[PDB]
């Protein structure tokens, strides 16, 4: 192609020459997410294309899509999410050693991260609850039976290009789905049954370097503030700094394209630049990079007395993708993802903030830190097991707004299965107010019942958000329904985000957006760098003997077999072969000898 | 212990913390090649300590050890020896990307080392010769039979606690030192069949991703100028711009060291300044890193019509390496290295200059490109896989000296065996005069016997080199005659360089000075940042699937396989068992199948 992957530190720290022709090229991007704007970044610091060639339009107030945090008001603080970020956010990584902090002089979004999340490293002390307020007795084990491993192991030996479609209920029975590890997994993940098992192979052997951390969220970090302080701004104060134009409550409606025989080229993009309709007309020097679909599109909020309103508005960003895909079927299958959609799905977020002692003492006692402490809290999602919303929350450093008062806690809350009534307020959480979702949680948390209506209703306030797509990256799939970040014989057009196509990587992650933003900056200009691959962590040896080791709940090779003599038989021929070799040296090593 | 290693973008981008009480801190560093060098640039970037705190201590006129280069006075223009070089030298690179190149503003040794390798990819178009003058016939493939590739994998199957003290040809039977690869191998690497099994292990492993370039010398890269000019003088110039201390025509005669039960600490550095003894006493707060061994020691040089005559002297740095053994086993043992080595093993290397058009139009005639074109020439040494003294030579990229004339080329000549008759030259190349060194060469050639000495006598200027420890890098070896880098219980006293021990990585590379350098410089300071391990190839299933391949001159599994049935037989069995799964996917993807 116009690009190519390699690792290591040669291509990590070496410069790309300026492109060919770059001087006369402009940029726009579509959404202000943040995949366009590490495309725009990307088009800075690599491309070095002029800041005030690159245009970025957005159709909401403000940028960073679903990276937001903000003190709504008439409403309170919300996070539509949480996010966790690994060591081997690749891409993300290259991108934030170049972006200046904020807080910290003469350091980079990077340094400030990687030196926090020393200083205060993550890790939960609590994972399951159960029974009002008990910790999980098994909390810490995977609880999966042979059975459930090799099922595991069947869908990674199986080829994507066999999981068209496939849900992960169609690959996966009774001992998987009763395991601990279905537990993290689908909690820490947002995974439904009925997801696409394609998504959750990619998942298991994306992060197989992290088995050992996955019950205690060790191999977890996060920033200091929420996602849009502590990563938004700084990428637009950079951006800024470099003269990109930034263009709001600007809604793309259309992209006109031809596709030839022999080309794709972008030609205009009708806009609708608050109530009144516009065109920028393109060419084939105007690259222009759509994040096509959207999780966090046509959001609704309640407030404590109110619930989010429930919604099926396509709002402009999947309307935008059905009449690009209405041009080429190359432009992906968006109805696949916004369509269909079971009712059962999470929709459903609530950020609950509280400075009330005996709410914050009944946290402490869960997680065995201080909430209010300035650190580590929850280390991540506590998952009430035994809840029939099937909900989590998490607490991270405190405070998440750098402009929250120092007593105050926010809790985000969310729930997997929509339309099922609460054990406690006997409704669905799609029928819920602020304070019935605090209600519900309260209840699970072990406070008595005497107290938790008041101290839902008057010591806390709870904004929920309704999110129709929220589970869209997860839908069921086939290759080719999402576009290639640039389609064959694309000129000046390229897909960003969590729908477009790209291999190996995981969606619903930050590090996808920056890639796919990456690949495309790479590809349209030629640049004559590497890009990184996804870490290679599922070919490596030593990393596949962990995850035996680790899926087997910390058993040898010997206690594996053990009970299985078809297996025992080839184990001592295997052990016999191997024996005085570094194999033997190797297995014992990583404790499967 | 004080360190851990790590690889990947998030480690690699970050920068650590000052180190604890580095404000108090001193180092000393013994020698001034490339690895004491490395060490104090580190010290200077990630320990951030005072410059003027730093003092470096040579016994020679100038800096860079092994890394010379230099027009000799009354001599002529001189290589001790060239720099093959890789993508994957992942300490080196992490230096050099902060080192600012001499050549290009605003850009650092990383950069210019990196365009320049795509500007002008390395390359042979012709690899061995033999009856003066015509490409080996078999040229490009590794002629390895079955038998030979299992000794291959035998040995990398071996532990390396195995290997202690035994021989290449302990390990390898007829075939492989009759293929193709072991001609490759050899010369590229300079290995003798009494060498260390261990070390060439270490080789097998180490480059394993680079088996498909190894004929071509696709996988090389190369600097601009000789390694002086373009590697030694950028380092000196970052250092002195910091305020490094430089001490020439200084011999560290003995570091005094106390060695209790509890703790390891240099306390006294006794030194020869210039005929006078004096001494510099130390702190525990005074770091001391000692390159202990050198395989450029006691290096005579002869001239066109001298030769370069032989010696046994221990100087100082094998007396300095002697006298620390004296002070604990700990400290490794210098006599398995710089003594009892063989008399036929490679002493002697030589530079030969010429602007004559009939040895540069027969240089052109054999490599296919202009000596004299500015680029590219031999792409890496032609062997000469017939002559007597087993020698090689290479023209790299011309002039590899800023300040040679420009219709001038200087080709760099060695021999694998010192005591054997030449088949020109009827004498060993110990015995030769530069001239007839170069009339060797000449008659290897094709040039006609009439012209060869006249050639050589009056049209050429060739300085030969006696290096009596050039081999002692790969000596045979136990597991502990090398120190630690840092030492059991060492507070202040690291060595460095390659007699050094440190895992996996091999020893006879540049990469193993910036490796030991680095690993000593953040144990003793406690640096908070990882170390990037030697790069995981050898562990990744999808470079062994393409070693396999390579090794097998490009046969897939049916091949390989083809005309024995109890291998055959499992493989039918293998195949049934991965048909339609992702393994029969990756074996095809790697053309295994
Ligand atoms: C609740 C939640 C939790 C998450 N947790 C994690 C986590 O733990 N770890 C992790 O790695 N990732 C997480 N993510 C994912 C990450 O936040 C998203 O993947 C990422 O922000 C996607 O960014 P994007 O730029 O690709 O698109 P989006 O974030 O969806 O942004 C799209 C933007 O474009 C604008 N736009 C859309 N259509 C149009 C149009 N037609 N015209 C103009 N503008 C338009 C929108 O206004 C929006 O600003 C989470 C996401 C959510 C919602
Ligand atoms: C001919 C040749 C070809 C090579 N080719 C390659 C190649 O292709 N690729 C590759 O990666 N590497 C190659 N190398 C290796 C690389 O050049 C060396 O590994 C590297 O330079 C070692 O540096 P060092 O600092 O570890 O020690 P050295 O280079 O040996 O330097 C030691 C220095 O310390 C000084 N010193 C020693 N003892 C004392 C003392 N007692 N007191 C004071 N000062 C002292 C010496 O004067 C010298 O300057 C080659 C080396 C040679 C000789």
């Amino acid at each position: 192609s116009h690009m190519y992957y390699s690792y290591g530190n040669y291509e990590a720290f070496a410069r790309p020459k300026k492109p060919e022709n770059v001087e006369n090229k402009s940029a726009y991007l579509i959404g202000s997410g943040l995949a366009s704007l590490a495309a725009a970044c990307f088009l800075i610091r690599d491309g070095q294309m002029e800041g005030s060639k690159i245009h970025i339009l957005e159709e909401l107030p403000k940028a960073g899509g679903s990276l937001d945090g903000e003190n709504m008001p008439l409403k309170g603080y919300v996070v539509r999410g949480g996010r966790e970020m690994e060591n081997h956010f690749e891409c993300l990584w290259d991108l934030f050693r170049s972006i200046p902090s904020l807080e910290i002089d003469n350091a980079s979004v990077l340094d400030e991260f990687y030196w926090l999340n020393k200083e205060d490293p993550n890790y939960s002390r609590c994972r399951v609850i159960e029974k009002q307020g008990q910790r999980l007795v098994t909390d810490g084990d995977f609880t999966l039976t042979k059975t459930a491993i090799k099922e595991i192991l069947d869908l990674c030996l199986t080829n994507e290009e066999d999981l068209d479609d496939v849900k992960i209920t169609d690959v996966f029975s009774d001992d998987f789905f009763n395991s601990n590890f279905w537990i993290y997994w689908k909690t820490m993940f947002a995974f439904e049954p009925w997801h696409s098992a394609m998504e959750m192979r990619r998942y298991l052997m994306r992060f197989v370097h992290h088995i050992s951390g996955l019950a205690d969220f060790s191999a977890l970090k996060f920033t200091k503030y929420n996602q849009y302080e502590s990563l938004v701004l700084p990428m637009v104060e950079y951006l800024k700094s470099h003269g990109v134009q930034f263009e709001y409550d600007v809604k793309v409606e259309d992209i006109k394209i031809d596709v030839t025989t022999s080309q794709k080229i972008a030609r205009e993009i009708l806009i609708d630049r608050n109530g009144n309709a516009e065109s920028i007309k393109l060419t084939i020097n105007d690259l222009v990079f759509v994040t096509n679909g959207s999780i966090t599109e046509s959001s609704t909020y309640g407030d404590n007395d109110t619930p989010a309103p429930p919604t099926d508005e396509l709002g402009g960003s999947w309307t935008l993708w059905k009449n690009l895909a209405r041009q080429s079927p190359e432009f992906g299958n968006p109805d696949k993802f916004c369509q269909n959609i079971p009712k059962k799905s999470w929709f459903v977020s609530a950020t609950s903030t509280t400075n009330n002692k005996e709410i914050i003492d009944t946290i402490e006692s869960i997680c065995k830190r201080d909430p209010l402490a300035g650190k580590t809290v929850t280390g991540g999602i506590i998952t009430i097991n035994d809840s029939a919303w099937q909900m989590s929350f998490t607490i991270n450093r405190q405070q998440q707004f750098k402009d929250q008062p120092e007593n105050e806690i926010s809790t985000w809350i969310y729930a997997l299965y929509s339309d099922v009534n609460g054990d406690y307020i006997k409704k669905p959480i799609t029928e819920c107010s602020g304070n019935e979702i605090c209600q519900e949680w309260l209840y699970h948390l072990g406070v008595s019942t005497d107290k938790i209506e008041d101290l839902a209703k008057h010591a806390s306030n709870t904004i929920p958000v309704y999110m129709p797509y929220i589970t869209s990256y997860f839908m069921t799939r086939a290759i080719g329904d999402r576009p290639l970040v640039v389609p064959h014989q694309s000129q000046n057009l390229a897909f960003i985000g969590n729908f477009a196509e790209t291999e190996r990587d995981t969606v619903f992650t930050t590090e996808y957006s920056v890639r796919t933003a990456m690949e495309a900056v790479y590809q349209l200009l030629n640049i004559d760098r590497g890009i990184p691959e996804v870490i290679n962590s599922p070919f490596d040896l030593r990393v596949l003997m962990d995850a035996i080791y680790e899926l087997n709940d910390h058993q040898d090779l010997r206690e594996i077999t053990k009970d299985s003599k078809m297996q025992k038989l080839a184990l001592a021929g295997f052990l016999k072969k191997i024996k005085g070799t570094y194999i033997e040296s190797l297995l014992k090593e990583h404790k499967l000898l």
